[PDB]
């Protein structure tokens, strides 16, 4: 029962905005925080919210590698979780989506007996699946680090989505403040004209970090980014999407012991993909949907289907164990004690709060019928 | 310009706290709210932010082909951006990640000429990332669709990490209220020992829908998949982590290319990054403080900000106005149709300021921000 603890969260890409609530809850209630961002906006709102925070983007600088600044980085923040402090790091996206010092810092304060915990939020690829009108679902997604891609020949895959991160610093270990210079940029370029094909697209994305700005969505060939003025537009910021080249086939086999049952391979759901070569969109109303819109107009629920039917008073302890990281500790801590505090509670409510198992909030938030609980 | 609008939004996976500012923002502004959500705390908490709400939820039926549900979620959502509203559709998680109709709405939308937007949120994939304390970078994330996985053969990479969503409806395209009848699971279980082997580790991942609960990140082998106790705790909200094999070999070629080593040396000798993957079956231990870190620490002592590193230097005027346009769907709205006059009507800008906001661009901010 060591005092101290170490917790982790994001801020999202877009400035403010995508910041999860519980992000924001646990920055509030920090006694020190540390954070990198690269938004002034969200650094401005972040140091209205706690009165005692540095900011970790100093220890970078020009020729310094990045592994050093990184050490220096989980240190500040371990050296406060050892006087017994709740300390809370921040990093932009998800905290835990290519950035190093998180995961070191929190391995390192769980090694000595500290409690420590990450909050996932939006990353990169979170906001190039929303941008692009993607869905990693079809077909299939791959994620790599662009030098890693390269350094360990990671498998293509020319069936499915590919996205690259750090396209802009190839087989770079330092840091510079006015930007890196990219110089091995032309062998990612080898490697993907090898795999794809000179004219196969690539997409150029860059997420808006501002409220009122508009993603980067350039489309270029494989063998435009040899181009000099083309090449200086990849930057800190900037990820690669690659298209599929081609459908895979349906393994008939599978289907049999599945029983689906021929699969044309060049037949799809609409959404198309807009990105892809050569690929008309889909009919959006065939006569299977036609029929089912029909159906909606004397549509009335199944007689399974339960709606929500629950109260104030326990809508309102729901909400506030999810935004007051205090209520939660407390509840945590003695569920008896907890539930019997709470004002305007029915019996029912009082006793599935107790429990806390999803079946009895379930059965106290819809109304459904409980011996246990009906006996309260 | 025509009326109508569709935004799509997410919820995040743990009740209320993972949704983002932006995604409740325009809840709050909506004309009419129509969501898909599968707990009831999340559900209250949206139906407290606006009046006119319909839970989609009711379309679903058991024996329904999940594409009819999907086609009737999508057409309520435009129908409705037809009649001229801007109009919110809400979706857990991440609207985009493993959801047919969001895709399809906002296709539709945008196809007739309507204003369309998604907003991104967390995934169960973050959750994950975040609980097993992974980072895709290391060494590398194929994400697909359990069905599509195997009705594909898609390929696996025994050296990167894989992640298997909806892996308790194998090749089921329908729906029941009270679960799915996953018979046909042990074909997934054939092929995961095929590519990985008998004993291998595979991670059964259900993240905490409540704030007070637990991860589960339970660790079986390919063959405790096949028992039948085991195999029951598979359902509607799990995903499969399968960690990789071995750690991959350099390519000689592109260590010359990229200059990382001088000739003469041996390559792939170098120890993990700390920490390592716990899941990694025979990983070896990494120690946190080499020479090298010990060294950056000792600097700490006497570091001072770089001479190129520029501190905040703004007001409250300024970052109230840019928290504005993150946090009000309507100021922004304003600001986009004609910057000069919103510019005009904010209080207490300097005119350094003023004239920034005014052009928008990021260099000019960042100009005001930090007084350069
Ligand atoms: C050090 S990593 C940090 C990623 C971050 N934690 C996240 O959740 O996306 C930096 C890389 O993230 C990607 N990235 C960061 N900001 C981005 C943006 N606005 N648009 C696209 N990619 C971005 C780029 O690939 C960049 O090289
Ligand atoms: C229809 S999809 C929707 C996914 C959602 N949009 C998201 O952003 O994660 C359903 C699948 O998501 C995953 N999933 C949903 N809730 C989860 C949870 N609490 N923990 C782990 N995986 C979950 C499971 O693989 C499930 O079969
Ligand atoms: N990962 C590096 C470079 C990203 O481009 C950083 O710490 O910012």
């Amino acid at each position: 029962t060591k005092a101290g603890s170490l917790t982790i969260v994001g801020t999202g890409i877009e400035s403010i905005g995508q910041m999860t609530l519980q992000a924001l809850s646990y920055i509030e209630a920090a006694a020190k925080v540390f954070y990198c961002v690269i938004d002034p906006a969200t650094e401005a709102f972040i140091l209205t919210k706690n009165k005692n925070c540095v900011d970790l983007y100093q220890y970078y600088d020009n020729g310094k590698s990045r592994l050093n600044t990184y050490t220096q980085m989980s240190e500040l923040m371990v050296r406060e979780v050892r006087k017994g402090l709740d300390v809370v790091g921040v990093f932009y996206g998800h905290p835990g989506v290519f950035v190093n010092p998180s995961h070191r810092a929190l391995a390192i304060a769980k090694s000595e007996g500290y409690r420590a915990r990450m909050l996932p939020g939006v990353s990169a690829e979170d906001c190039l699946f929303a941008d692009l009108c993607i869905d990693p679902s079809n077909p299939g997604c791959l994620t790599y680090e662009a030098s890693d891609f390269l350094i360990r020949d990671r498998p293509v895959s020319i069936h499915s989505h590919l996205v690259l991160f750090q396209v802009g610093c190839v087989g770079i270990a330092d840091f510079n403040f006015t930007g890196f210079d990219n110089n091995k940029f032309g062998v990612l370029v080898d490697r993907l004209e090898q795999e794809y094909g000179a004219e196969h697209p690539v997409v150029h994305y860059i997420a808006a970090m501002m409220p009122h700005q508009d993603p980067v969505t350039d489309k270029y060939t494989v063998a435009q980014l040899r181009e000099p003025e083309i090449a200086k537009r990849v930057g800190g910021v900037s990820t690669f999407y690659i298209p599929p080249k081609a459908r895979k086939a349906s393994n008939l086999d599978i289907i049999r012991r599945l029983e689906l049952l021929v699969p044309d391979k060049k037949a799809r759901i609409y959404p198309a993909n807009q990105w892809e070569p050569d690929v008309p969109e889909v009919e959006p109303y065939r006569p299977s949907d036609q029929a089912a819109i029909a159906q909606l107009a004397d549509h009335a629920p199944p007689e399974q289907y339960q709606p929500l039917a629950t109260s104030k008073a326990m809508s309102d302890v729901m909400t506030k164990l999810a935004l007051d990281p205090k209520a939660l500790a407390d509840y945590k801590a003695d569920h008896r004690a907890f539930a019997q505090s709470v004002p305007d509670l029915t019996p029912q409510e009082r006793a599935a709060l107790e429990l806390g198992d999803s079946w009895a909030i379930r059965c106290a938030m819809k109304n459904m019928p409980s011996s246990l609980l009906d006996a309260a």
